[PDB]
């Protein structure tokens, strides 16, 4: 739900997510790395599918940063894809792409896979 | 680098991402998609960096799409990760995960991945 | 190590993998799933990287099981890649990719991805 | 379904892949990679599904390599999960998983993912 997903929400690396859900379906906010060659905030945009189902699914949503902000350029964005989940402990479980820009030779070890989850902090 | 990202592109599925890129890194526009519980255009947000790097390397960019629009809603959505190439045949190459919403019981198979490339023809 | 990873471990779904490690880089087993269209143990075959680095980095290994015994036949197979930490409580963390046979039309939806923990159990 | 799985393929890299594949769902043979820290050939162990179904369909499989050898070690193993498709032009069309060995805190970078498509050709 749009209120559920709005907040701050930390995942396992102690990176930080802060979001807005909008009543169209979009997702906009920034996001703080723990990890990688980033420092500081970076923007962020997505959507959520805002009539999800009833039942106990989970809300489908994905969202992209591009690692590049007025103090570092990475050139590389990442995504996730996910589902949230609500109720007193809420969650939002994913799975994200890391594609780093390369040369067409190196192309081939140009894209990390890995799995995050993020637990919403009160407010 | 960055530059002629903005345009209309089609995947070897058919399906048709029309976007614009922005200044600052932002890219706006709407996905059609060939297959799939879909149907017409839904609304797609994304960002890339520019300021990509002076080795003729690619731009990463990456973006959404939550498959709900005023004729269908599958309840899930897809995110593209990956990096253009411009030049006399530009390129997109991509990776993807579409993520449908599940139960608990389910979430182990909730995404599927897969590889998408764009050009303008 | 062979001898650490040799044994019988168990994931998050509550599946079951039983395995032997040679000392060629060898791995085989069986595997019993919790979820999905399989029913008792299906062979696995995989290798490990027998000669790590020291220092405390996890060995890298990998494994497959095509969804086929004699009782079930679901169209399909899984790989899973990841590493092994030992230590007191030795772990197997991993992500897969779970292909099904489609026709040419429906490639585009045949691979799952996934991950999965592994915990041993004593002995 | 199963049957020319058997032989020496090529990637897009320009990887070679020798494969025998036996009656009961298994594949033995050794890969040699065109790119990374690798040379000379590896072992290589898998399964497939045979007895695939009888609507067109791939063969699903998958097999791993750990890239250490008498020349190199390369702290890694890959996955390619994937299904064949034989006929005139006969391909297998993988997606993999490459994992490096790392310590606890470069443990959220250590797996690469990409796509190989195999002919004989
Ligand atoms: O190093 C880079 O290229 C930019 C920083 C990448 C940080 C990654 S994105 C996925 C994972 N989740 C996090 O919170 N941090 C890492
Ligand atoms: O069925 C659904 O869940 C909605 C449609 C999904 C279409 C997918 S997204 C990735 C792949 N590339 C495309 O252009 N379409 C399919
Ligand atoms: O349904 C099938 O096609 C065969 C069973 C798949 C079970 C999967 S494989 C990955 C994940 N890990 C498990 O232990 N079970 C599921
Ligand atoms: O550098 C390493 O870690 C060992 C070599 C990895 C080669 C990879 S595996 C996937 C891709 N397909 C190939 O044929 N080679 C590269």
């Amino acid at each position: 739900a749009e209120a559920g997903i709005t907040g701050t929400w930390y995942n396992q690396l102690g990176s930080t997510f802060i979001v807005t859900a909008g009543a169209d379906g979009a997702l906009t906010g920034t996001y703080e790395s723990a990890v990688g060659n980033a420092e500081s905030r970076y923007v962020l945009t997505g959507r959520y599918d805002s009539a999800p189902a009833t039942d106990g699914s989970g809300t489908a949503l994905g969202w992209t940063v591009a690692w590049k902000n007025n103090y570092r350029n990475a050139h590389s964005a990442t995504t996730w894809s996910g589902q949230y989940v609500g109720g007193a402990e809420a969650r939002i479980n994913t799975q994200w792409l890391l594609t780093s820009g390369t040369t067409e030779a190196n192309a081939w070890k140009s894209t990390l896979v890995g799995h995050d989850t993020f637990t919403k902090v009160k407010p």
